[PDB]
């Protein structure tokens, strides 16, 4: 139902899903009045994060994004609990406009984003359960520049003609997921947020690497144009396209950095 | 019934407020990529603005921002039909953020933002009927920053402390409306968009100057911490703060500029 554009696009979301109306929405502009270091935000670490060449995981058009399932044994380290994998996925602009990033910084749009979703899984047995409880969710994102061909993340794009259309599934070897993460992960962004798409779940603890990485203009033009949000027998096809949502209003939240300057 | 804030704020305007959902939204950021100069875009003539010092103006509180009631032998001259003038209102952010126009320029937010609203007189009796017509609105905007005292915007501001509360009215002796726009106001960009609040009409020919003007700190200060939206007898206050409306997606396309340079 709900779309990036027209009349069930992300102003009508509410309509259908209020949390998308409520408190605590993502994502937001990163701007200098609203940060501040915080010495206690300390490195995370990526446990399980290389998964095996020899196994397959699955990778899902659902209508909205591209998405691929990750195993509960890949986790991070470092936050108040274990918060274990569950997908990963993308958003992006369009072919004449590849500025489609989701946080921005100082106003401005990177190219595209990632999201790496984990959930509780100390305190819940699966990441929907977790979804609608007290940070139940902790998402990683990557900002994505145009820039230089990424092996990493063509082992992700070489497979998009294969889940063109919603309900497509392939499967993707397993590669190390930590080479999509940018330099420096130490240097993050973190605030108290909710998912970007409905429900719109105030559930999320963000961490937001600080440095973007690079893909190609290629590799942009083939996400922006590989994928559909219908089924390949839909008669009104509709391409997967800009979709990213706004930036919301801060509502009083800091976003903390872990680095000073 | 709607606000800036809370469940009642900008992603729930479209529950009671359809259009706020639809097509043509405003405000929207102005950045390089969607500017294209169009020589047609000749200098409007801002006729009836010197309004009779010996009038008075009703300067109200609205719950939403402060407006000025304007005289419909102000005009605009230079559209294709004459667009009077109904009112004038400001939108703003916080003294911890204070970064409030609506419009924005390269991704960048101004400390804030005037809106002088007309209506198409030749086709219609008033504002009112205009509002959801075609061709019904015509806005001029002017973008504020922070820098030296602006004695002209001292002749509005001046009265903020007698409509602190919502309800309030003062009255405001003519002045020289022109004395708020900015330097060559020939500069300016153009687009076809809406209201930017309930009910946010599709209805609006918009005229972003080119140039800000500026205020001082303390007229900005003023300006953010003067007003509340709630009633003077309300137990819980709500400041007026952060009475702009987000930016909202503009694809495939432009804004014409009267300005190549
Ligand atoms: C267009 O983007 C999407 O389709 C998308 C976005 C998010 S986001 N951008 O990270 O907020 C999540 S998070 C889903 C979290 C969740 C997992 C399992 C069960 C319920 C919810 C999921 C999806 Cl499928
Ligand atoms: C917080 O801002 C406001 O309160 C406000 C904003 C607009 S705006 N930002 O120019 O879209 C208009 S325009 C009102 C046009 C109109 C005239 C008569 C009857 C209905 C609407 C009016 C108001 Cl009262
Ligand atoms: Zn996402
Ligand atoms: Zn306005």
């Amino acid at each position: 139902k709900w779309t990036y554009f027209g009349p069930d696009g992300e102003n009508s979301w509410s309509k259908k899903y209020p949390s998308c109306g409520g408190l605590l929405q993502s994502p937001i502009d990163l701007h200098s009045d609203i940060l501040q270091y915080d010495a206690s935000l300390t490195p995370l670490e990526f446990q399980g994060y290389n998964l095996s060449a020899n196994k397959q995981f699955l990778l899902t058009n659902n209508g909205h994004s591209v998405k691929l399932n990750l195993p509960s044994d890949m986790h991070i380290q470092g936050l108040q609990s274990r918060y274990s994998a569950t997908q990963l996925h993308l958003h992006w602009g369009n072919p004449n406009d590849p500025h489609g990033s989701e946080h921005t910084v100082s106003g401005q749009h990177f190219a595209a984003e990632l999201h790496i979703v984990h959930y509780n899984s100390d305190l819940y047995p699966d990441a929907s359960t977790a979804s609608n409880k007290s940070e139940g969710l902790a998402v990683l994102a990557v900002l994505i520049e145009m820039g230089s061909f990424n092996p990493s993340y063509d082992k992700i794009f070489s497979h998009l003609q294969h889940v063109k259309y919603k309900g497509q599934e392939a499967f993707v070897p397993g590669f190390n997921i930590e080479e999509l993460l940018p330099e420096r992960t130490a240097e993050y962004y973190r605030y108290r947020g909710s998912l970007t798409t409905p429900p719109c779940n105030p559930t999320v603890l963000w961490t937001v690497f600080r440095n973007p990485v690079q893909i190609s203009q290629e590799q942009l033009l083939a996400l922006e144009t590989a994928l559909y949000c219908t089924h390949m027998d839909d008669p009104s096809p509709r391409e997967m396209i800009n979709n990213f949502r706004q930036v919301q209003k801060f509502d009083e939240r800091l976003v903390y950095t872990s680095f000073s300057q």
